[PDB]
């Protein structure tokens, strides 16, 4: 698909069974989700966004599905006001930039 | 251009005669620039994302070139740790995201 930019572009997405609103930003190097549970290890992190940092839990190998286009990478799980798919999944599902 | 997401999507911007680095983004609705000078009144706003908000200053049909496409609109300028080009701009620049 083409996506605009005159609307944010939220898309859906299934994560740890579940589905979720997410915005594609590709200002964002990693993926970050509001709090739920997922499987396996973690580890914290500090992620610096445009108010300064909050504290998350760092998940590797979670498999999700971005608008129908399956994936595997690193999430990120804490208290973002938005979720946003990062460019760690946005490269898998070949999401680029035309202009 | 088709621009991938393996790095960072930077490019040059030119905006008060100077060039600045600043960020392709897609998550950001409004095009925020660190601490520089602008012609006119200025308006109040607040944006916020990870880690809560910042307060910046509004500036109205600013002229701006990204990536070597002209355009003409809002700048936000305040404490943001990286130049953002939002929406607001990348839709005069005609960019869509695509997979
Ligand atoms: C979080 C989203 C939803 C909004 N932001 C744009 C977003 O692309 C921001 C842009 C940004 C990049 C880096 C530092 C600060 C801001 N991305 C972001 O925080 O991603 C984080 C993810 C993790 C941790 C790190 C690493 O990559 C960067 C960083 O991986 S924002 O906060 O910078 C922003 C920008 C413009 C803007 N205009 C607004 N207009 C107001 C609504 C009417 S609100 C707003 C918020
Ligand atoms: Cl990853
Ligand atoms: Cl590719
Ligand atoms: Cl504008
Ligand atoms: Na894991």
């Amino acid at each position: 698909p083409q996506i605009t930019l005159w609307k944010r572009p939220l898309v859906t997405i299934k994560i740890g069974g579940q589905l979720k609103e997410a915005l594609l930003d590709t200002g964002a190097d990693d993926t970050v989700i509001e709090e739920m549970s997922l499987p396996g290890r973690w580890k914290p992190k500090m992620i610096g966004g445009i108010g300064g940092f909050i504290k998350v839990r760092q998940y590797d190998q979670i498999i999700i599905e971005i608008a129908g286009h399956k994936a595997i990478g690193t999430v990120l799980v804490g208290p973002t006001p938005v979720n946003i798919i990062g460019r760690n999944l946005l490269t898998q599902i070949g999401a680029t930039l035309n202009f």
